[PDB]
């Protein structure tokens, strides 16, 4: 109060999970690139071949702030398959 009034207040240095679903019959290219595990990141597979409509996949990676959250969102949605994101 005795210094600032309004701020973004964005500080969360922990593992964030994003529910990303894709609607394409050619995600094989993503499942191979997402499984690379280049950086400290993981994905929680929702279904192997049961969801005959929308491919659901989770994304768990180290986050420090909006900076990453903005890079992690654009990196996961890099391809042109994913349609629904959370």
């Amino acid at each position: 109060m005795p210094s600032d009034s309004k701020k973004p207040t964005i500080i969360y240095p922990c593992l964030w999970d994003y529910r990303v679903i894709m609607t394409t019959k050619d995600t094989s290219t993503l499942k191979e690139l997402l499984e690379t595990y280049q950086r400290p990141f993981k994905l929680e597979f929702k279904n192997t071949s049961k969801n005959a409509k929308f491919y659901s996949f989770n994304v768990s990676m180290e986050v420090s702030n909006e900076s990453e959250r903005n890079e992690i969102f654009q990196k996961i949605s890099q391809l042109d398959k994913v349609v629904q994101t959370l």
